[PDB]
This record gives structure tokens, C-alpha cells and sequence, in this order.
RNA sequence: UGCCAUGUACGUCGCACUCAAUAGUCAGUUUUCUGUUUUUUUUUUUUUUUUUUUUUU
């Protein structure tokens, strides 16, 4: 979270890294932790940096995709949306404009 | 360039400035706050914090 030191993980939940951790002081953007435990608060143990363009290969069946403003672009002579993918309610791509039109075919053609 | 008949009618007069003073009507319980200057600046960005536990050709 943006100048805060809480993470939000899996569903609703927020974490933070077992102070053991040399990335305890140096907070990525983006953490993978191997243990969640519940002790005062919820902690990951061991943790690492992660480049967010990794999860949406190995995660294929949990990947949520939500398409939102479409709109025909003339230049393509296609409809573009935005499109957001997360897993477990997690936003890992807020915005990637992509071809609407060619994701789905039935009024695109109309169109 | 000589002459022009007689008698025949008159008087006196007036004008102005104005006008003041007046009726009757007694009284209203005690006590009270309300009140004044003076330093003026009110307001300035922050951070990472703990650990049941145990076994795998």
C-alpha cells in the first residue's frame, strides 16, 4: 500500500514480512511470501520481490478479466477496452488498453 | 389808373386711506444587572518491529 507498510494479500486480507527478513526494511511493490501466520497480526515469512508481468502465465485458471470503456477505435477499425486481470481479488494489471473486437466476436461485427 | 353811400358782434378753478391680544386635564409601589484591551504568528511532512510445533524410500 502507497507509503504504508501493510500489504494487501489473498481476499480482503493484509500482511506484512516476519521482521526477520532483510526485505523487512526495504518493502518491494510487489511480494510472493511462503508462510501466513496469524500471531499478532498476519505475517509472511519468507519473502521476495516479484515483477508483476510473471502471474498472469502461471496463473491461467484463477485469472479474472474485467473489460471496461468500449469503445471503437477507427484507426484499428476495432473496439478497444481496458482491460484489468486479478486473481483472488488482486488488481495485477490496473489498465492495459487491448482488441475488444477481437475478443469477442458477436456485436463487434455489427459494429 | 378818378371813385368806393349809412350803422353794424367776445367770456374764471376743486378729492382721499382702512382692522390688536380670550379654559379645562389629579396620580403613577420597591429593587436590579448590563461595560471593556491585551499578547496578536492561528502553523509548518513522514515511515517499515517478531518467532506452537513436528515426521517423509
Amino acid at each position: 500500500d502507497a507509503d504504508k507498510q501493510e500489504y494487501t494479500g489473498a481476499r480482503n486480507a493484509r500482511f506484512s514480512i516476519f521482521p526477520g527478513s532483510g526485505l523487512f526494511k526495504k518493502p518491494p511493490k510487489w511480494v510472493m511470501v511462503a508462510e501466513l501466520v496469524e500471531t499478532s497480526r498476519l505475517w509472511g515469512r519468507i519473502a521476495a520481490r516479484i515483477d508483476p508481468e510473471w502471474v498472469e502465465p502461471v496463473a491461467q485458471h484463477l485469472i479474472k478479466r474485467t473489460y471496461s470503456e468500449p469503445h471503437w477505435e477507427r484507426a484499428q477499425g476495432a473496439v478497444m477496452a481496458t482491460e484489468k486481470v486479478t486473481v483472488y481479488g488482486l488488481p495485477i494489471v490496473a489498465a492495459r488498453k487491448v482488441n475488444y473486437s477481437q475478443i469477442d466476436p458477436a456485436l463487434c461485427r455489427e459494429l
